[PDB]
């Protein structure tokens, strides 16, 4: 989907890659680092920062990790990360929705340094989960069509100006993202 409707998602994911999107290393491997604000980004939990991670290719200490968990107390499987440096990060909190949203023409932006700028179209983003009795979903994953390999663990989830979820797995058919909320940032 290369078309003209197309161009405002693609522009606030072009621009979104250049202000917050960060390549990253760990013990663990490569990952896609997302900067939210000040000080503050947010990886997949399973890159287990330690007290200091690579950020392309300049070292940084860590001052702060702490996995996320909803307001029910589950497990969302992001670790949000405090840097320790003088640069701030454009806060994106704005693009974040209010709550957990799906989309029907997202897209998936990689940056680590084995594979650097990579947008990947996703198509439509899912909820799958449970229902709580008589509704609403509790233990909640996004799912999109993503036929490929586990990696690269960090992707972004953007539709229409807005920043969806984090990439955090696949199965070779689909890819899961954790949803995001602004809630989850409030601090």
């Amino acid at each position: 989907p290369r078309g003209s409707h197309m161009g405002p998602s693609l522009d606030f994911a072009l621009s979104l890659l250049r202000r917050n999107v960060r390549q990253v290393q760990t013990d663990q491997g490569h990952f896609t680092m997302l900067g939210v604000r000040d000080r503050l980004a947010v990886l997949p939990r399973h890159s287990q920062p330690g007290k200091t991670i690579w950020i392309e290719h300049k070292l940084v200490n860590v001052l702060d990790a702490v996995e996320l968990v909803d307001e029910q107390g589950v497990n969302l499987e992001l670790t949000l990360i405090t840097l320790d440096t003088n640069e701030k990060f454009r806060d994106i909190t704005k693009f974040i929705p209010e709550n957990i949203s799906t989309a029907s023409d997202a897209t998936l932006v990689i940056n680590t340094e084995h594979m650097p700028s990579m947008f990947v179209p996703v198509g439509d983003v899912v909820q799958y989960g449970f229902l709580n009795l008589s509704g609403k979903p509790t233990h909640r994953t996004m799912m999109y069509n993503f036929p490929t390999k586990a990696g690269q663990c960090g992707g972004v989830v953007t539709s229409v100006g807005k920043i969806i979820g984090i990439h955090i797995g696949g199965n070779g058919r689909q890819g899961f993202c954790a949803g995001l909320k602004r809630s989850y940032f409030a601090s």
